[PDB]
């Protein structure tokens, strides 16, 4: 029975031409591929001119982020998130659901905003959130997140021949990203030559190897929204160990895999009431990677449901102390669509067929897939060439991605099999 | 062999999604009349946060206006502006200018520059007027002139049907002024209909009684950039004397005209080098009416060409004395089309069928008028019901509105007959 009221982030005032258009070139068009340092320098300065006001902002938007994280990981979770483990990044999933909002009306906008878990009063237009506020204090948190540590979200939004966008929207979205990509393409024809496309130009402009869905688009699709996240950071310090070490899948099973290892002044400690232990270790001045045991594997899901399902109360500060941490080199890839995610939570048609988005183009589009497909690398700081603690990760774990200042988490996720 | 140097309005350092467009509703549709104190008050803000850098911004737009003006006003007596004598804004001459300006490629675009006397240095994108910063600058001394004292400019941009207007286009007017109607009619088969269509259309949005041209618009015309300029100032202590009273409107002929009066304490002084005198009367705090009388009335033309023809290092600024003023009420109404006043200029083609304006919108726009039409009104400020120097206002005469800080000449113009 929980409500967030972001008062920084809503409206405050109860207060035409047409509306411009264009129509998105076709997807063969030629593309200068994402740069992702330009990209970072940009978000960097975003964070670096922060007043009081916009850290107000940062932190509200950190709760409304990470509650509907949370909700949508159970939801991917319940639904089934594959072999090896399961990943989500609450920026991209919750920048993907305030895009929708800013192209939305009512009732879907309400509708919208009632799943983010912010209070809605009938009449009342100062209730509503402001998605330009939002996306602008999520672009803030992005920022302060990468404060070599990158975090590049690009967004592919794929229409219809002759389906015409607004200006309005469109300058929106840019809010989000300014990696945005509207294309064209015949989406009623042969759905599957489709997705190869898509999965192509993602890759051609991204330089990114994702293993993207290979699933058709639905043919009465005019519209898809797909966000692409990156986060590469480096562990310093850590070097990949000789040889191949035992990771226990399971009580019975095995795989030897590469480890990473290295000892710093990490901050770690165990949970006395549920029996789990946590080591944090600094990825910027700003992130944090948390790593989170089980005191056994079968005792994973009872801990996963309880770290991750809202406010964190869980992570503690204590003086850091020598550890030698030892873990798998993490190459995490996942995939999924929001749609399927909505209707595991119940929502089938928020975002169906029915859906009030008559402020994304010239008609109400007909939406198809909504992904969010994820690349997350953590690289050994130091080539394969004193008493501390050893933390070793070689049974499944979870972890977080952690921005300190918004108390944002960038990633959440489980490692059952790291390959 | 003048140059203009305006480094605050040039652009300076030398550094893509589909224009998005829309098509203009038809100028049949409902609209809600400009309501000018909203107008009024709006430009009063504008130039109550101005900076140092403002400052100097609109000190050199107004150079730039100014020149053109005073060009342009030559350009209009050479063409011959009827009976009751002469009138020009220069701000929105000059607005019209660098609207055509910020649509328009090269040559056009540098031809426009060069018009307005900057120079331009061929392959160097920082030699370039920056537009927005001019119209930002040229919104900010509207501002000043007005700090019951109104002066609004409202832009009538007519298209053919099907034309599509590019939206940063259109943006950029607003900067000109927000009351900006850019509306759709048919052109090419009743060119004096649709001139009595777009007249009408005006007086409605307006309650502006212009007297405005009846002339056809050309049968190839797809676009007419209308610019409509009110000024009303009210004379404190003035009040209209009773009867009627001789105005010469040469040494043989005389009309019986309507008279107001006030004292009060004025600017007043003789030039001896060119026998002509100046009579300086408030309107605001920033806005000073000029008064220029020539000794004869056959002296009127040379005395106009001398101080009409760039720096107005004629006004001079001796201390205040007590006036008696007497002169006719004025109600003026004057139009020009710029296209003849550029002809006159020996610059046709400049906005002529050749000229390039294809960032106006979707195709390149075949220009047909370019009309700047005023109606300006002095009204008495009292109600008809002490030694004083007496200046009586009974023979042809100039006159000028000017801004105090920028040193911006609002309105140019000859009285020969008042009605
Ligand atoms: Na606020
Ligand atoms: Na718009
Ligand atoms: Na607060
Ligand atoms: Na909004
Ligand atoms: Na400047
Ligand atoms: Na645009
Ligand atoms: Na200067
Ligand atoms: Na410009």
């Amino acid at each position: 029975r929980v409500y967030i009221h972001p008062f920084h982030l809503l409206y405050h005032n109860k207060s035409t031409l047409p509306e411009s258009t264009f129509e998105p070139v076709p997807i063969q068009a030629k593309t200068s591929p994402v740069n992702e340092k330009t990209l970072h320098d940009q978000l960097v300065l975003a964070a670096e001119k922060l007043e009081d006001e916009d850290r107000k902002r940062a932190a509200q938007v950190a709760m409304i982020t990470n509650f509907v994280g949370f909700r949508m990981y159970k939801m991917l979770n319940e639904a089934g998130s594959g072999a090896s483990g399961a990943i989500l990044s609450p920026p991209a999933l919750f920048g993907t659901l305030v895009s929708f909002y800013l192209g939305s009306l009512d009732p879907t906008a309400s509708q919208l905003q009632t799943l983010l878990d912010v209070p809605v009063k009938e009449g009342d237009c100062t209730s509503r959130l402001d998605g330009h506020k939002v996306l602008a204090a999520l672009r803030a948190v992005q920022g302060l997140l990468v404060t070599p540590l990158l975090q590049s979200i690009v967004v592919g939004l794929f229409t219809a021949p002759g389906f015409r966008l607004k200006h309005s929207f469109v300058q929106s979205l840019a809010l989000f990203t300014p990696a945005l990509f509207p294309r064209s393409l015949d989406l009623s024809t042969d759905p599957v030559l489709a997705t190869e496309k898509i999965n192509r130009f993602i890759k051609a402009v991204t330089g990114w190897k994702m293993n993207l869905p290979l699933e058709g688009v639905s043919t009465d699709s005019t519209l898809l929204f797909n966000t692409y996240v990156h986060f590469q950071g480096t562990m310093r310090g850590f070097s990949q160990l000789p040889g191949v070490h035992e990771f226990w899948v399971d009580n019975s099973i095995s795989v030897s895999v590469p480890m990473i290892s290295g000892t710093g002044n990490f901050q770690h400690w165990s949970d006395a009431q549920n029996n789990f232990s946590v080591t944090c270790v600094p990825l910027g001045e700003r992130a944090t990677l948390l790593l989170i045991q089980p005191h056994c594997i079968s005792d994973l899901d009872r801990v996963e449901a309880l770290i991750f399902q809202d406010l964190l109360t869980w992570i503690e500060n204590p003086p850091p102390r020598a550890i030698r941490l030892t873990l798998p080199q993490l190459e995490i890839r996942g995939s999924y669509n929001l749609q399927d995610l909505l209707a595991e939570d119940k929502l089938p048609t928020l975002l169906g067929a029915e859906a009030n988005l008559n402020n994304i183009g010239d008609t109400n589009p007909r939406v198809g897939e909504v992904l969010n497909s994820i690349l997350l690398e953590l690289k050994a700081g130091e080539e394969e060439q004193p008493e501390a603690l050893d933390v070793t990760l070689s049974s499944p774990f979870l972890f977080a991605i952690y921005e300190q200042d918004s108390g944002t988490l960038h990633f959440l996720g489980r490692v059952n099999n790291p390959q």
